[PDB]
């Protein structure tokens, strides 16, 4: 009778861990899934943080090349201007020469 | 989503966790009543053991000796009815030394 | 980090799950053991009872027997030396008859 | 003495209880924590996936202002060649003359 | 799908051996039973026979007593007969002493 | 490692369970065996009860036929006492007439 | 003697029971850890293809990103190709005018 | 009426064993079906992994390519572009002899 | 059931049958015994016979020799009477002569 | 088959029951017509003996009788004889007076 | 006397045979009814036997109903998988064409 | 003359009960196979039933693994027919297409 009622108790107790067992391959699949989720976005920072240097750094090399053609353009439009103004003043030079 | 059906899982489970102290409580008080009940009744066959062994050693004690008194009666019954028997024969004897 | 310290608890806790249920093996084990005890203990009470109940009866009954053959062989006795006196007054009579 | 095996038993699966218990409350901070790295996590591929984007426009922009700057010089350049020469032929017509 | 087919039918085997357990139990029940009916059985045959030896012994010394009754009841009656006889004589002898 | 524990646990339990078959079998061998046996011992009751009735009749028809031997003397008696007293009185007067 | 051996019977039956028990607890075990296993490799399969999915779609964007800037630098090739031969022509045509 | 009910319950006992012997088939079968699958399952994480580094080193090959390509692109970009600036100036240069 | 009480009663007809031998032993002895008495009747009636006769013989031979003798004493008697009245007459004749 | 070989013995037995009645009335009679003839040997006896008495008293008193008268006889023959010499003594007498 | 006792035992003897004839009248129905339940019981042992057979083979007929029917939707689904790998091979060779 | 007749009917009734008493064996052996037989019926039903309650257990376990068998096969027909079907009109659509 005092048999009876421990056997009875272990039993539930038996069925209660199974039942237990399984929600612990719940709980497992669910952090499994909060893992992936996480490592994924970990991925992502990642990926987009070299993606923002690659970017700046093409950016940064393209405006280099730029500002030099810029530069070299202004040397030149330099020697152009002064070409002009020294024919400008050999101009006025032989203008009043005949006139 | 999947962080949160983890998470109620780790919950139920822990839950749960508790029923089965509750059953190994009762398992436990199921144990102990147990033996107390064994010690009681080991005692009593111990106590139906040590008188079985008392009636026997004394009825066999006393077997014999009402035995020994018997075939003693025997042996003197044997002689005296004997004895009687051989004064019948000796009196017809004389009997017919008269008649 | 955390992600996984949780993955590894509910990994954990599922071996501990294990090791309750053997611990459950085992308890029920026992009751079913003492329950078999229990039952053989109630049989050996009864068996021993009821062989005392028995020499008790059989003793007072061999008891009964043995004193009965008694007093038969000394109501015999006490006729065969009554017997034997009277034969032998009755002898002393018919000698002195013809002495 | 089975009785003795299967209480201990029953101790043995109260302590493993015990350590269940704790396992699923370390599983259960875990999660939590997991989850609030996903949150932290989430916002910075927003916040990055942002700058991305802000990157490549600014830099777009700079890249047609400058390629703007470029023609305007490349204009300048031409109507400045062109004027040393206008003013070449100019001034030999106005050689002649004289000399 | 397989592992859940394992599991399912290892957990049928477990409650299958309970019910074996049961059936050990009745069975158990059911030779102790014999056992003590066989053993009552012996008790009842034992207790007949000493009945029967002691009502042989009983009877034959309740015939003893009878006869022993019986034959001094016959001393008696013979002895009573003899008296009358020689107070009749006896009376007639002091009859005559008068007429 | 643990399909395989529990694979090798699979196999002992199936090579157990053939010992237990085995097992199964002498117990139905014993079972057998005592059904015959116990029509035996109720044989031997009912032939020892029937000895015994026929063994107290035997003895209450004796134990009647010698009470009205016993009877019968006593009244013989009574007439051979009534005798004797009525000639003794008969005796006491003529001795008076005597002394 | 037979039911000796009838009860020895059932009583190993019962310790084969037990050992039956262990068994199916051992086998219960496995099943639960083949299937933990079952679920870390399904889960692992999925995040294994979640990130080739991710690695082609982004593999597959910056491909079409940089096959559209490819097309952008030759229409701008072009259009500069149909300035010079616009020029080389317009420059012949102004060549033999005059020489 | 006991060696029935108990030669009943040996009966059934032994019947019960051949389910068993059947369940532990059944889940003999599924240990060896799981264990097959969990290689299937480990061959596909290993050709997973294997795309996942091809598709990684594919994807750097053709970026690599198309960038190559966007170079080039630039550099014959540079040189149309040099020769329609020389051209413009030559064209003008021209432009003004005649008109 | 049925077979029990008629098992029962063939038991008791058997036992019946016992004592039927008995009784008809003692019926036997009682013609035998009362046969011997027949014979012993017949003796003494043919002993008695032979007695009266010899008794009357004896008597009446006795008689008729006193009757004998008797006659013979009449006949000297008459003679001597005859003689004493012849001498009476012849003596008182002489005693009238003389006186 | 044993069923009916014992209903076969019962009905002999039966039979042979009947047949035991039949001799046992034939007994019955075999005493009451001894009996009878046991009373008329007794009564004739009896007659015997009373017919010896009475010839033997009888014929004692007879004799006694005779003998008397006998001597009677006797007595009155002296007498008269005595009478005859007294008167032949007496004759002389007178003789030897008268011649 | 010795014609009483005899006729007295031949009087117990005939009112023996009158219990002797009752008790042979119960041996008689018993062994009537117990003919009858010898039938029952073959009946039973007879319909049981027919049942058992019966009953294993419609299971044995049912096995082979299943069996069958599970070999033909193997047909069917070879037939089935068979088709659809043709039609991907097709498909394959007219999308080589296409594409 | 009666005394022999008598005598007669007692040796013959001696030599009836005889008989009776050989009569009165059989039909007690009778009985005493008569009961065994009873019992083998007993116990021959008792294997039949639980034979039978197997062979129902037996079967019914094996139809349903049978039609368990049936219901997946016929899962994976459906998926295998479904995809023919749609691989015909896939391939009747790229048909129309090129011819
Ligand atoms: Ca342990
Ligand atoms: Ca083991």
């Amino acid at each position: 009778e005092a048999a009876r009622d421990g056997l009875r108790a272990v039993m539930e107790a038996r069925n209660v861990t199974h039942l237990l067992q399984q929600e612990l391959t719940e709980a497992q699949k669910g952090f499994q899934d909060v893992e992936a989720q996480a490592a994924t976005a970990n991925h992502t920072v990642m990926a987009l943080m070299a993606s923002l240097d690659a970017e700046k750094a093409q950016g940064q090399k393209k405006v280099e090349e730029l500002e030099g053609e810029i530069t070299t353009l202004n040397h030149k439009l330099q020697d152009a201007s002064a070409e002009v103004e020294r024919l400008r003043r050999e101009n006025q030079v032989l203008s009043v020469r005949i006139a």
